[PDB]
DNA sequence: TGCATCCGTGAGTCGGAGGTAATAACCATAACGGACGGGCCTTGTCAAGC
């Protein structure tokens, strides 16, 4: 909404005459975990914006109607989309099944890699350093 | 003519395993070409003879 980008333009202004406090990029209240279902959820949407795209185009080039709701939805980009998240992703890992602490250990891992992410020929030193609110946490 | 901005160039060595991409008109008509079938010839064994 524009009375957000005011208020920000307000605390932008308002940092100029030393009031208010400059952000921290390492912090671990600036950073949040995306579990699978975040992921799926990103990956479903991206799948119905092709099916309802498919769908569009099939309900404007037909000019007759009477039609059956299973003629005009084509699962293929959605089952396509899930099998390419489940198969080919950074997030999607081949388990550590050697004994039950490397299979426990595997599910609790916490990557900073993958799309939307880093990458690792961006990943400087103060990306990999210790930081004090992981006290605990990580 | 000096300083700011931009772009291209680099960023250690071996070994193992898993492992990729991922959706979208339809119809006539003639030209083309591989397959299949007889014709003739070339080729490869039996068999008797000096």
């Amino acid at each position: 909404t524009p009375q957000d980008i005011l208020a920000a333009i307000n605390y932008l202004i308002n940092l100029e005459f030393d009031v208010g406090t400059t952000d921290d990029i390492d912090h671990l209240g600036n950073r949040r975990v995306r579990s699978v279902g975040e992921l799926l959820q990103n990956q479903i949407r991206v799948g119905l914006n092709r099916l309802e795209r498919i769908i569009r185009e099939r309900m404007t080039v037909s000019e007759s109607d009477a039609l059956t709701p299973a003629s005009l939805v084509n699962p293929k980009p959605l089952v396509a989309a899930i099998k390419e998240f489940f198969g080919s992703s950074q997030l999607s890992q081949f388990m550590d099944q050697t004994n039950p602490l490397a299979e426990l250990t595997h599910k609790r891992r916490i990557s900073a890699l993958g799309p939307g992410g880093l990458t690792r020929e961006r990943a400087g030193f103060a990306v990999r350093d210790i930081h004090p609110s992981h006290h605990g946490r990580i």
